[PDB]
């Protein structure tokens, strides 16, 4: 059955080559068809199994110097029920 | 038995923003959660009463341009978690 992931993203921004990979890697995940939620939260719908590990290996051959990846796949129901909180 | 996780994100690159990230931190093992990564954290799921005044306080403490998410999910689900770090 389907898989929804979320995807964490984070990375040292200080730099402009670190900027510039930042922006490499979300283009990456919309053009894999993540929709970014909010700042650094997105996530997808994988059809299965095979396609949920095929994206991980993917993600893992794309994440820039310094960046850091957290996955966790969700039932529906959790998905709906996530609660988001953005400070000021 | 399900785990509420917290996930936090905020960017650090000024030591302001860092000593920020560290006071929350503070926070967040003072009501409990237990720290599996700089931004990953988790508790077991309190009753709804008891869970929404911590939502509330979780809201209060958020530093400026801090993003927590919840997710609840079982212990099976939550150790099918990964991390990548890239060299």
């Amino acid at each position: 059955g389907s898989m929804r992931m979320i995807l964490m993203f984070d990375m040292p921004t200080d730099t402009a080559e670190e900027r510039k990979a930042y922006r490499k890697f979300r283009k990456f995940l919309l053009s894999e068809g993540f929709i970014m939620h909010q700042f650094s939260i997105y996530s997808k719908l994988l059809l299965n199994n095979t396609a949920n590990n095929a994206m991980i290996g993917r993600l893992r051959e794309h994440n820039p110097n310094k960046g850091n990846i957290t996955l966790l796949t969700v039932t529906e129901k959790q998905f709906a029920r996530m609660i988001y909180l953005h400070g000021e």
